[PDB]
């Protein structure tokens, strides 16, 4: 895995991201896509068509005179637009992960260099790796004496170790505290200067309680009039149009999937009958005939519609016990929002509202206490997703560490592992495998956040890249230092005596560093290269326009870009904050990679939040105080690790130092915590005053009502 | 210790009680005490004088004909006043510790019929006792055999052990529940019909910012003005006026002083001369000439406290920088007490105000930061109390374990420990000097509660309770029990080899509980019958009716009587459920004695409730909440320390059946938490809103600024 596998991987790496990078050039130039491309110029009504306004080409004929503006320029453009005019296109939440990709690179290179300077030399000049191969069976090669490992027990060198990692934790802190700050900070003034958004004054009031005599919305107005007397202005209850929008919906999907094989060519038409109780399929089946999905799944669906609409509309039967309250100020709605109502702590609950947009309204009518035992169902769900993932995790520790797995089995193997360009391709396999496993995974975990009952699209997205954190962190790590473990010194393990156990234990976490090494390769490089091509996205559009289109104009519009994840996203960025901090202290040489990552990717999404990708949902920055926690557990799992490798190397003269890194960590994290976390989570009661004398200078007249009472309603 | 010495002891132990229960008879029955022994009847309006309306008799000359009217009375009666007719002679908080008395009986007594019954049985037909004195030499009694320690290395009989202890953890949990809603409910209900105070209207806002050309007063009005407009009527700054203060106290001890060397037996008089510098003291020294404290140095005080009172009440450089704010109603102030105010987190800092009556204003002047720096100084200040503590705690358990520390050393001895009478009298003296070293204890914690900068008198005792619980636990407890162990099994500990530690150990843990059943006992059975008596309280006025009287009528009065302490009083009880649980089940011997406490107990303070007694502050009921977390705790620290014990007689065919014990505990405590806490923490809304729109109904008129405005002032 030395020098050998490492510049393969890199190689192969960096010309896959270059040949990404030809094939988005030759892309982004042709001018039918430019709506697949360039979205957010078009979303925000500043670019017209094709070939300014449209109407023209500059496709394929000449096409590309060579370029070494094949690249760079998308490189330093999207390096200088400002940072609030960046906030203005569009929206506090991109720039503030933006900020994460920064923040990263700061820690890390001072890190790194200090890093590399100190321990390599250290540890380089030191040779107790070549007596355990002589005298104890530990394979290893020569990338391996730049590690912790190359080093003698016994130390008096390990007190370099020790005091790197104290400078690091110091440094690692002061940054994120901080960037706590100038996050807040800006939460607080786009908070201040953000123009009327609905959600400014309403709450969600859940848990009205039952009565027999008077409905929920005379139950609601007279609470709120007799005890929030002069701020309060309407209300808007909850109802069930889950039913209702799932019959809205089939129709949709009827009149698509059939105005398709209605216009094939035009005149009468063909037949299908695809298997229809799981997924996919056509033609296993019987139901033949034809046109609009017989224009009559088409009308039974719309007359099942129109009964469904009066039943809902007029039976107090499906009205939920929850109301969405408004005030005629914002500072009222924040004392409703911050203070409890009633004696019985567990109705009359309110909170604040999202905005409308940001509202999952397939989960407002789900009841209370469901809401409890599901939660806990979920929970069970994923101690056994974990389990099955243990399974597929160590099918790839076991292609990577073949090499050792062919020693104390010499039997099927590559041709015996010669041949050996083959074993450095195994690296990158092992590589693809976990990526493959782990896109399904992203999926599955928002399926289970929609269920325990989340009801803002901004919760569900948190909620999954937590557990898409505990997921990463005990699979992913863990699952393969441990197996990587075993397999390799599997062969040492036999041939020894069960005490040898934990020092070969030692050995073999800084080997599965290098493991690690390769996969960000991989995952990072070429994936961030690959996001700027957008080709689930691009083919998506041309089917479409080439299939079901029929467009009144162009005014028919199916371009919608996404949105940056907030998921998959962090979720990353923190696998690879881990790994680095775990290695700085111990294997200094996943660093370089891990910095061309932070770069890259900076550079790439900077581009797709300025010209594609589009926002739905703003929430001025919360998951700021979600993702410092996350560092901060990397730090104290990092801590953890480096005493146990410690004691593993028999040094006594060196822990209890390592001991007051983790209290100091966590002391800096309280202090953080009170300050900047307040900001993020309570308004103060001078801002909302402050908003609200301002706008009634400015429109003295406003008549609040209009707005706000039919905000927040659904299908209907 | 067998039954002669806890048969010794509860001799001694009871004549004790009985003897102070006829001197109490006997000074209760003479009419010149009566302001001490039923002060809460004179000081509520309903009590006259001496013989109904005194200026007669009923001393000695005959005094008392024999009476078993001689306890009884006292007795039945206390038993008879119905608990709402108690709630408003004396207050909701004096209920609610009468309460924690029966809450123990409950819990216990089921508990000891049980294990009782089942566990003695079993523990009794066993044999491994004697085996182990002629084996291991492991010095035991014929006590020791209703103990977890005469049953066999090898369960079957553990099991029992197993399944009382489940039972027992569901019991406790159950009647704690029970009493949180209950003491809810009061609490609720007793706040919506108490009238007004004027805290229901005010808060205190700490840390209003600085600023060079306003005063603290016109930012102070300034903001509230602005930011919470329409209820705010008065505030009212705050000023450090400690020199003041102190100099009206030294005036005040002068005169008393002296009026005393005054009217000796009038006209000119002596002299004395105390060396004054630390305490005590008198006629070591210079000071000598005459009357009154020398009647200038009364004017010389009197010179310094006609120029403090200007340099203090015209300046603003004795203003702090905090205001107590008012409002005009009790929902608008609670608005203001649960809701945050500014951006920084640190400035503009509301809470709700304690009672002008419970306020410790002399720590109303102490900065913020300081505030900090003190808290961490007294937490080091504990550590090292509990330190020395450990040393006298041993010197008392080496006078308890003496006839197995004479057996290792059969040297100094009482007489070679024969003269059998003494050895008992032994276990009595060791529990007579812990009693002493515990009562300096509880005054100091308080000085260290009062450093740390608190304000209300409320909270001061709370703190104070909860730190004696954690010494009483360390201390007591653990040091008892291995310093206990120790000494005997000391001797069997030098003459085997380091592996019987262990056991040796869990046999030492059951002999520890026969010495708390003495200590108990001594403690409390003696304590609380000598508390009747009030010595301190009858001593001190007799003194000074006859010294420093020279009263212009009666008015003069030097009765006071007290309160409950809140401090010492929770923390005995908690003690005793401590060690209730523990001992449950292993020694199921303790209960009885633990029993008979609690219902002294509740006689005595109900007497003393109802007759004696005055509360100085009253917050309905909050260390509610406190009280039940402790009692958690122990029920926690009781199951741990069963697993280490079945772990020390190997049995592995029953231990993770007590870790479910543990975490079903805690998850009852969430609940509990939850709903009650509430009520104790948190003053909704709705609740505020029905009072005060049911006394503008009432007194249709009211003036509220006139009430509130100085209420919140001084010594001026
Ligand atoms: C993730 C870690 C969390 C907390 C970290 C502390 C846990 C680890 C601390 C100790 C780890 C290893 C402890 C250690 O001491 O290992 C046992 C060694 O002493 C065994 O030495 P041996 O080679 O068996 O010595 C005997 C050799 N003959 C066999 C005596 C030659
Ligand atoms: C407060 C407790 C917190 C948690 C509770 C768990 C901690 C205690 C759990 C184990 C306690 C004792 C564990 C135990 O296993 O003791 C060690 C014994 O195995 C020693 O047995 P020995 O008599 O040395 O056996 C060897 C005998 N020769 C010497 C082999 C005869």
């Amino acid at each position: 895995a030395t020098l050998k596998d490492i510049g393969v991987s890199a190689g192969i790496n960096i010309l896959t991201a270059f040949i990404f990078f030809i094939i988005f050039a030759f892309l982004r130039l042709q001018p039918f896509n430019d709506r697949v491309y360039f979205s957010k110029w078009y979303l925000r009504g500043l670019r017209s068509s094709p070939a300014s306004g449209g109407g023209f080409a500059g496709r394929f004929v000449n096409l590309e005179l060579r370029s070494y503006l094949k690249f760079l320029h998308w490189m330093p453009e999207a390096l200088k637009m400002p940072e609030r005019e960046l906030i203005d296109h569009a929206g506090l939440d991109s720039v503030v992960y933006l900020r994460i990709y920064w923040l990263g690179l700061k820690i890390f290179a001072p890190i790194a260099m200090l890093a590399w300077a100190v321990l390599v030399p250290v540890n380089w000049t030191n040779n107790e790796l070549e007596l355990a191969k002589h005298f104890k069976n530990v394979t290893s090669s020569d990338i391996d004496k730049l590690t912790i490992s190359n080093i003698p027990e016994g130390s008096n060198r390990f007190w370099a170790h020790i005091i790197m990692a104290y400078a690091f934790t110091i440094w690692t802190c002061y940054m994120l505290m901080k960037e706590y700050e100038t996050v807040a900070n800006m939460r607080l003034q786009f908070l201040a200067s953000e123009g009327r958004r609905p959600d400014q004054f309403t709450v969600l009031v859940r848990n009205v309680p039952p009565d027999p005599d008077e409905t929920v919305s005379e139950l609601v107005e007279h609470f709120f009039l007799v005890n929030h007397p002069d701020n309060y202005l309407t209300h808007q209850v909850v109802c069930n149009a889950n039913k209702l929008a799932d019959l809205v919906s089939k129709k949709t999907k009827l009149q698509n999937w059939l105005d398709y094989y209605q216009l094939k060519y035009t005149r009468n038409n063909s037949q299908i009958r695809p298997i229809t109780k799981l997924g996919c399929l056509g033609l296993c089946g019987q139901k033949v005939d034809a046109i609009e999905h017989y224009i009559a799944e088409v009308d039974k669906t719309s007359k099942e519609i129109a009964e469904e609409r009066e039943n809902v509309v007029n039976d107090q039967k499906s009205v939920m016990p929850a109301s969405f309250v408004s005030f005629k100020t914002r500072w009222a709605a924040a004392v409703c929002a911050q203070t409890t109502q009633t004696r019985n702590p567990t109705e009359w609950l309110t909170e604040w509202a999202a905005e409308p947009r940001d509202i999952y309204w397939p989960n407002l009518a789900i009841p209370y206490v469901s809401l409890t035992v599901r939660r806990l169902v979920m929970n069970v769900a994923f101690f056994f997703l974990t389990f099955f993932f243990i399974i597929p995790i160590a099918f790839v520790q076991s292609l990577a560490t073949i090499e050792g797995i062919e020693k104390v089995a010499p039997f099927l193997k590559v041709i015996i592992e010669k041949d050996f360009i083959k074993s450095l391709i195994q690296g990158l396999l092992a590589g693809i495998a976990l990526k493959l496993f782990l896109i399904f995974l992203p999926a599955i975990l928002m399926t289970m956040s929609k269920f325990e009952g989340f009801t803002s699209v901004s919760f569900l997205e948190r909620r999954s890249a937590s557990r898409y954190y505990i997921f990463n962190l005990v699979n992913v790590f863990l699952g393969s230092v441990i197996a990587g473990a075993a397999f390799e010194q599997l062969n040492s393990f036999l041939n020894q005596s069960p005490n040898q156990i934990p020092k070969t234990i030692g050995m073999a976490i800084p080997m599965k560093a290098t493991f690690f090494i390769t996969y960000i390769m991989v995952d990072g490089w070429a994936g961030v290269a690959g996001e700027i091509l957008m080709l689930k996205p691009l083919i998506i559009y041309h089917l479409k326009n080439a299939f079901l289109v029929k467009t009144e104009k162009d005014r028919e519009e199916a371009m919608n870009p996404g949105s940056i994840g907030f998921n998959t996203g962090e979720p990353q960025i923190q696998l690879y904050f881990l790994l680095g901090l775990v290695y700085a202290p111990v294997t200094p040489m996943l660093l370089p990679f891990i910095l061309v990552f932070f770069a890259l990717a900076y550079v790439v999404y900077r581009h797709q939040i300025i010209n594609v990708y589009n926002q739905e949902y703003e929430s001025a920055a919360a998951f700021w105080p979600d993702v410092h926690g996350r560092v901060i557990t990397a730090l104290i799992i990092s801590q953890l690790l480096l005493m146990g490798l410690l004691g593993t190397k028999h040094a006594a003269s060196a822990a209890p130092f390592l001991i007051a890194l983790p209290v100091i960590t966590i002391g800096f994290h309280r202090f953080c915590k009170g300050r900047f976390e307040p900001a993020f989570v309570r308004y103060p009661l001078q801002e909302a005053m402050m908003k609200d004398t301002l706008e009634r200078a400015r429109e003295p007249n406003l008549n609040l009502k209009g707005y706000l009472q039919d905000a927040y309603i659904h299908p209907v």
